[PDB]
């Protein structure tokens, strides 16, 4: 089947930034340039995870995120706006969109010595 259809969306780019501690899980960097591929369907947070969990995320996911969704501690923010109000997984990233990922769970702190 040649010359079937034509119209493959183009690759979108998004600026991902992680607070303190999480950045380490990603080449230890404050800002990370992401470039998602192009397809018939727009890159939605749901999928985005799979990428940021593999492509970006260099360390074990179970540590940063668990599953297609962000851990119960990792708070994300799309364009300075809780992804909750927009769309935890319903949102569909288009382009020039900046995604923030902060970690407020891994805070090993208890019995002090010094």
């Amino acid at each position: 089947g040649s010359s079937g259809s034509s119209g493959m969306a183009a690759p979108l780019c998004v600026k991902v930034e992680f607070g303190g501690g999480a950045e380490l899980l990603f080449d230890g960097v404050k800002k990370h340039q992401v470039a998602l591929p192009g397809q018939e369907e727009p890159w939605d947070i749901r999928n985005l995870l799979v990428w940021i969990k593999k492509n970006l995320l260099k360390e074990r996911p179970e540590l940063f995120i668990q599953g297609d969704s962000v851990r119960p501690g990792i708070l994300v923010l799309i364009n300075d706006a809780d992804w909750e109000l927009l769309g935890e997984l319903d949102y569909q990233l288009q382009d020039q969109d900046s995604i923030l990922f902060i970690s407020t769970l891994h805070g090993g702190s208890g019995p002090s010595s010094g």
